């Protein structure tokens, strides 16, 4: 699991279950193309993004549909949704780990990049 | 003052001063259309992006340009930037404070909305 | 003002009104001994803890009482108060900023400390 | 597994390894007892730290020393440690995970509180 995404609810301490996302990566021409994508699961987590083989040095952007899961709690959230875009660099070994700690009106992201 | 942006470094407890940002306005077609730019100042602040005349209901895209000023302080970050993505004003005219809190791996941000 | 405090509530978006918050200095036999208190503004801050002459050397807590604002507001927070520990002013009087974040079930602390 | 610490390096993105903590709990005078101790592993984790038997309710305080994990990366930090202070509630069934997000001025702290 070369990329991996976890969601947390800091409104109700638990992970953030069916969250939807879109990863996309940055083209040629300064597009965004559509790359992966799923829901996290009961423990707040999306595996299973991407292999190892496709998952090649570029600019991604992870979208995380914050605002269906406010929504779908009945709570008023700010953001439209959570954006991540990091470069994928492959200068050495790297499995990503983004984590995502959600407020309605602050969110948080951090990146656990760790070497196989 | 509509719209204000505070940026903050974790690393070294100070503001990010010099800190470049640009913000757009959803168009009606769905694009993105430029709207407001700048750099925050000696207190890591952005005043003055806009007007209560011209901050119309709409879905706004705050780029925080947060790889450049890792990168002038010998970091390389993991994001490209920070984005907030918001729909303001859509039950009248509010006063929106966007922080963004900093970190090589890491950022957060948060929104005050105050009713004039 | 060499000490001011600052409380956010990521839950509505707003300052975080009326918390309250103990400050306290380490005594030479390593007990806490009280320092100085007070309440936010409708603002979210808290100026005049303390004066120049009064801020020596040391190290600071602050415990902000967030249990009680989350109580309030019908929310059963997990946190008891969110604490500060830090040393201050061992090489020459600063300014310090301690902001907090607040949601039910997390919270952050930045600081900014400035040299006048 | 009652209770697990995570901590994560957000200067880094890394798991924060080797970091030491101390578990405590409130005595009925209002002192703070020693309950279990440890450090987190390659994975940024600590497990084991109590059973479900002695994991009464009560009042827990978790002070991580963030301090010694900056000095020796060299890294100058702002707090002196970082203190986690809970309710632990028996109500419910309750599993629960500490993360700490660790930069130089900067640390925020979540609970996932899960029913197994
Ligand atoms: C921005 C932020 C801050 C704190 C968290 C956070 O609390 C967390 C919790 C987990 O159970 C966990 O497995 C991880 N992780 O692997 O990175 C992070 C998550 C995101
Ligand atoms: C995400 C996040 C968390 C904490 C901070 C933060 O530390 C901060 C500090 C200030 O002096 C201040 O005036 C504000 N503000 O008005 O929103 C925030 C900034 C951003």
């Amino acid at each position: 699991c070369p990329l991996m995404v976890k969601v947390l609810d800091a409104v109700r301490g638990s992970p953030a279950i069916n969250v939807a996302m879109h990863v996309f990566r940055k083209a040629a021409d300064d597009t965004w193309e559509p790359f992966a994508s799923g829901k996290t699961s009961e423990s707040g987590e999306l595996h299973g993004l991407t292999t190892e083989e496709e998952f090649v040095e570029g600019i991604y952007k992870v979208e995380i549909d914050t605002k269906s899961y406010w929504k779908a709690l009945g709570i008023s959230p700010f953001h439209e949704h959570a954006e991540v875009v990091f470069t994928a660099n492959d200068s050495g070994p790297r499995r990503y780990t983004i984590a995502a700690l959600l407020s309605p009106y602050s969110y948080s992201t951090t990146a656990v990049v760790t070497n196989p």
